[PDB]
């Protein structure tokens, strides 16, 4: 019932994934320890190699698997 999610500066945590959670709501809480937004950040799939996925992701078909979390390039954006 939980995801291994590697982050930014060698660090890592784990998060729990209740029944139909997005990526976005499982990773909430542990990116706002570690001072960081989701919504500044993009989140990969670890697969043998790095394959993107979204933050809408249903994060109930992840249980089991490691991620890679890193930050969005500092463009001005459109918001």
């Amino acid at each position: 019932n939980t995801i291994r999610v590697f982050l930014p500066n060698s660090q890592r945590t784990v998060v729990n994934v209740r029944n139909g959670m997005s990526l976005h709501d499982c990773l909430m809480k542990a990116l706002k320890v570690r001072g960081l937004q989701p919504e500044c950040c993009a989140v990969y799939r670890l697969q043998d190699e790095k394959k993107p996925i979204g933050w809408n992701t249903d994060a109930a078909w992840l249980i089991g698997e490691e991620l890679q979390v890193e930050f969005l390039d500092h463009v001005p954006l459109t918001t």
